[PDB]
């Protein structure tokens, strides 16, 4: 089968039109989620002594903390453990309400998590998982590493994960009702992995 068994197979929050899709492609917003994101790159840049100058973003980072920026995002992902699911949740800077079943809940979901923690060296990545799928460089998962994101469900719709390596993934998920850890699942993944920051 093409889902991953154990979470709901419904295509994720934030798919083309639907509420959070809309909210989020308004002028204002995207320019909101893109300064924020600078804002938050030049945090991370900051605290190893770099400032930028002068005239997703994974380009921005020197390649000498490029593996610095994969541990900062991960870091940045376990910080969320326990936080719970919901639906459409999460801002660049945290959980947040959702939309539909997470509407009235302040949490996390799969997409909205890795998006939170992608941020944090000032890289954006999409708000759907399925655009997710596409934001970086599709690797056989056989050669997959640690900071890599998983994808589920046809054409990575249905969940994403951050791979930790260790043969363990980092998730915001609807079957455990929180971020969680968990053993990394075959059933339902996609053909590749994808490569968000290069090291």
């Amino acid at each position: 089968g093409q889902w991953d068994p154990t979470l709901p197979a419904l295509v994720s929050a934030g798919a083309p039109g639907d509420p959070l899709a809309v909210a989020n492609a308004s002028l204002q917003a995207t320019a909101q989620a893109t300064q924020t994101t600078l804002d938050l790159g030049r945090q991370f840049l900051g605290g190893l002594g770099i400032n930028l100058g002068g005239p997703t973003g994974a380009s921005r980072i020197p390649r000498a903390n490029a593996r610095q920026a994969v541990e900062y995002v991960i870091r940045r992902a376990g910080s969320q453990m326990g936080v719970p699911y919901s639906w459409g949740g999460g801002s660049l800077q945290g959980p947040s309400k959702g939309v539909d079943s997470g509407a009235n809940t302040v949490g996390f979901d799969c997409s909205g998590l890795v998006r939170y923690a992608f941020a944090g060296v000032g890289v954006l990545i999409p708000r759907f998982s399925g655009d997710q799928y596409n934001a970086g460089r599709h690797v056989p998962p056989a050669e997959a590493k640690r900071g890599d994101l998983i994808f589920y469900g046809p054409g990575g719709g249905q969940h994403v994960t951050l791979y930790l390596g260790n043969g363990q993934m980092l998730e915001a998920s609807g079957s455990a009702g929180k971020v969680t850890v968990s053993p990394v699942r075959k059933a339902g993944m996609t053909p590749f992995v994808t490569r968000i920051i290069e090291y």
